[PDB]
């Protein structure tokens, strides 16, 4: 594996501004443990369960730990957008409260995510990964302002077999980076750039750890990151999580900004 490391737990820097900037300055990112409403976080892991059912044909018995589907793909990702309530989570006063805490200011919630069901593909002689994330920054996708910062949560846990997003330890100090055609990435069948490997240091340490539901993890514009492929066995776990972008409320709202991900995609 390419992850040489654990995120760093920023939890103990929350009741101090300039320890937390700090740490963020460093390293373009924070890792947050147990700071959403774990309730409110089921809440929307349940609302993706019955869209499976519905759209992916998941067993309608199944907990959410003993789900599974058989291809991302398949599902009418559109249609699962009707069924993951994330603006009424990501807009619940205790959720901003938590975005207040990052950016020491009122916030402005993007009017798009990204929800992201992914089953495991342990054991798979040809898997099918293309529709993962390569090496990218948002912000070569997002703006024109650069001040938003994206957060991701586990709807269910993650394991460091189950994948998620690797982050690439303080990569986002030189600006935007080169994004090229990676063939081995495609989109609704279409083409995909990505950083390439002459592109990401070997001192930009990558990084994943496990999280549980509850935490957050968020990152600058310009850090460097990827998809990791869920390959997990024991246990075998879907991977669910979703994404959205916050910023500064007296900042510019762009495109990315004001634009549901199904008026956009
Ligand atoms: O979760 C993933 O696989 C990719 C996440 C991502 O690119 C993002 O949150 O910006
Ligand atoms: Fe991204
Ligand atoms: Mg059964
Ligand atoms: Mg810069």
């Amino acid at each position: 594996t390419n992850v040489t490391g654990d995120y760093t737990d920023c939890t103990p820097l929350l009741g101090d501004r300039a320890a937390l900037d700090s740490f963020y300055e460093e390293h373009g990112y924070l890792f947050l443990r147990n700071v959403l409403d774990r309730d409110l976080v089921k809440t929307v892991a349940e609302q993706m369960r019955e869209g499976l059912v519905a759209l992916g044909a998941a067993d309608p018995h199944a907990t959410l730990e003993e789900l599974t589907i058989d291809s991302f793909e398949s599902v009418d990702e559109v249609a699962m957008h009707d069924y993951v309530k994330y603006d009424a989570f990501w807009n619940n006063p205790s959720t901003i409260k938590v975005f207040e805490q990052v950016f020491g200011e009122p916030v402005f919630v993007f009017l798009s995510t990204t929800i992201r069901y992914y089953p495991s593909q342990a054991g798979s002689e040809e898997p099918s990964f293309h529709y993962l994330t390569p090496f990218h920054q948002d912000g070569f996708y997002i703006g024109p302002n650069q001040d938003f910062r994206t957060f991701w949560i586990p709807l269910i846990r993650t394991t460091r077999e189950s994948g998620g997003v690797a982050l690439a330890d303080g990569s986002h100090r030189r600006g935007k980076r080169d994004h090229v055609l990676n063939e081995s990435f495609r989109r609704f069948g279409h083409p995909v750039r990505g950083i390439p490997p002459t592109e990401v240091s070997e001192d930009e340490h990558l990084l994943h750890s496990p999280m549980e539901p509850g935490d957050i993890l968020l990152f600058h514009a310009h850090m460097c990151h990827k998809s990791i492929p869920n390959l997990s066995k024991d246990p075998r776990l879907m991977r669910m999580s979703m994404d959205t972008r916050v910023q500064p409320a007296k900042s510019h709202r762009g495109f990315n900004a004001m634009t549901p991900w199904t008026e956009s995609a």
